[PDB]
């Protein structure tokens, strides 16, 4: 398709310095959805404050795979099937550690930011309808997780 090539260019310069997007991505998550924070709970303690996030290992090797999930769904754009049965799993967990099927829109809305800020004038409505589809299939496959 030409979708596809919209996906793989646009995530090339991202996908080279994973943490320093990664951490767009998420501090613009907890900007958006500051109830999302005391859900990393390491060593069952919770994070006061979205700066304490980013001095924890723990927290930042999570931002790792996020987009290594993210760099899949890339890898596998002409089909997605293949991720479905790990993702649903994925769901499953994310339900177990208390994440609302509903707080995905803001996780959507928070990759869409990181990639508009990275990209400039290179992500264009084209760029963004694009991800919004990659996105939707993903949230698809991870919500069989909660039930369906
Ligand atoms: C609101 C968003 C999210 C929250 C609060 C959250 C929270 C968590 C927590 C608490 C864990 C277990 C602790 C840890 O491994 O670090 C976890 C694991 C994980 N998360 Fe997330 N997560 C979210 C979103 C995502 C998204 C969107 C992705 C991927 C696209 C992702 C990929 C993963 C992966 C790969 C693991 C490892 C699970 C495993 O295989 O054990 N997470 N997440
Ligand atoms: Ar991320
Ligand atoms: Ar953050
Ligand atoms: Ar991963
Ligand atoms: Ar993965
Ligand atoms: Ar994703
Ligand atoms: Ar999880
Ligand atoms: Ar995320
Ligand atoms: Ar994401
Ligand atoms: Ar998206
Ligand atoms: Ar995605
Ligand atoms: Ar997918
Ligand atoms: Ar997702
Ligand atoms: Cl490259």
């Amino acid at each position: 398709r030409p979708e596809s090539e919209l996906i793989r260019q646009s995530w090339r310069v991202v996908s080279r310095s994973p943490l320093e997007h990664g951490t767009v991505l998420f501090a613009r998550l907890f900007a958006l959805e500051p109830s999302l924070l005391p859900l990393f709970q390491y060593n069952g303690r919770q994070f006061s404050s979205p700066e304490d996030s980013l001095s924890s290992p723990e927290f930042l090797d999570h931002i790792r795979k996020v987009m290594l999930v993210i760099d899949a769904a890339v890898t596998n754009v002409e089909d997605l099937s293949s991720l479905e049965e790990y993702l649903t799993s994925l769901g499953r967990k994310h339900r177990a550690v208390g994440v609302r099927l509903s707080s995905f829109s803001t996780v959507g809305e928070s990759l869409l930011y990181m990639l508009e800020k990275s990209l400039g004038p290179d992500f264009t409505p084209a760029t963004r309808t694009a991800w919004s589809r990659l996105y939707g299939a993903v949230v698809q496959a991870m919500s069989r997780g909660w039930d369906g």
